[PDB]
């Protein structure tokens, strides 16, 4: 089997991506997150406190036929951001673009933090990282994906998010007229249940390359390209009157600036990520004063190739028994 669903930018400045997802019978069709960096399918729901909810569309268990209370059951999450949300599980089918899954983990949240509530356009998370990570309890769930593998005609995902744009999430294929060139693959590790590779350096603009390793996640569910002190100061000298604001909490730019590309390598090969895409917009509106897409990592504890890098290839998550992520320009 196969799916292939769109992903849709939620904002002018593609904070996040949406995809629509049909959760049990007959189907509700829910805007969900879909997020390599955890590994909770989670949704607003019928349960959730009513005054924490803000516009999303909820699931609701009682209404689908198909569902079913695992019985003891709870989750319980918090995102490197600081934001969190809980509650109780069923199981019931979910599909992807036309894929479906049977017994599906469909985490029902009770209690969801401000930042969910404050964004009307998320319905809830699809996670794509390891089952490892998985915060069901006592009995850990598997991830959407884990649950579709042996179905799939290979056992691979990809993630081909757009420029202010819609963009594509396929599960089961790699579609060879979706980039350029050809995939480079690159090793994983999944000790700490995510999709961590080493990257083999970087360039600035025109730059020459500096051959350094850099490890780290690539990461669906976090807007921003996060690296090394050392790298994000280089990339932003380059730009006349960019600083790094302690009060804004990152890197800030003038909003007349012209932009820099970055490039990190994947072995050998090279991405470019456009310097429009590390525009993210006054700090407040009104501002002159525009928000950084590449911010250092230092007090992360990790460095994540969020959207801003991972929107510039076509991106494969090969799920095979050694797990490898694969890179290509498009």
């Amino acid at each position: 089997s196969t799916g292939s669903a769109t992903t849709t930018p939620i904002d002018s400045l593609d904070d996040a991506y949406i995809t629509p997802v049909q959760i049990g019978t007959p189907a509700q069709t829910l805007n969900l997150d879909f997020d390599t960096g955890s590994s909770d399918l989670w949704v607003f729901s019928s349960e959730t406190t009513a005054s924490e909810v803000d516009g999303q569309t909820i699931y609701t268990p009682s209404k689908s036929t198909t569902a079913k209370l695992l019985s003891g059951a709870t989750w319980s999450i918090s995102y490197g951001d600081g934001s969190s949300s809980s509650g109780d599980v069923y199981t019931d089918t979910v599909s992807v673009g036309g894929l479906t899954v049977t017994g599906q983990a469909v985490e029902s949240a009770k209690k969801v933090s401000s930042s969910f509530t404050e964004d009307s356009t998320i319905d809830g998370l699809l996670g794509l990282a390891f089952s490892t990570l998985n915060t069901v309890s006592p009995t850990q769930q598997k991830t959407f994906f884990d649950n579709a593998k042996a179905s799939l005609d290979s056992p691979v995902f990809t993630a081909d998010l757009g420029y202010h744009a819609p963009g594509t999430y396929n599960f089961g294929f790699i579609d060879t007229t979706a980039y350029t060139g050809s995939i480079t693959y690159t090793a994983v590790s999944t000790k700490q249940g995510f999709w961590e590779w080493t990257s083999t350096g970087y360039a600035v603009g025109s730059g020459t390359f500096k051959s350094t390793s850099i490890d780290g996640i690539a990461d669906t569910g976090t807007t921003l390209l996060y690296l090394p002190a050392t790298v994000v100061s280089a990339y932003w000298a380059q730009v006349s009157g960019a600083k790094s604001s302690s009060s804004v909490g990152g890197y800030v730019f003038p909003c007349s600036a012209t932009l820099p590309s970055f490039t990190f390598g994947v072995g050998s090969a090279r991405i470019v990520i456009p310097g429009d895409y590390i525009d993210f917009g006054p700090i407040s509106t009104g501002s002159s004063s525009c928000f950084g897409g590449i911010q250092s990592s230092a007090g992360i504890g990790i460095n994540i190739f969020g959207d801003v890098a991972l929107k510039a290839a076509f991106v494969v998550f090969n799920g095979a028994t050694t797990p490898t992520l694969g890179f290509a320009s498009k």
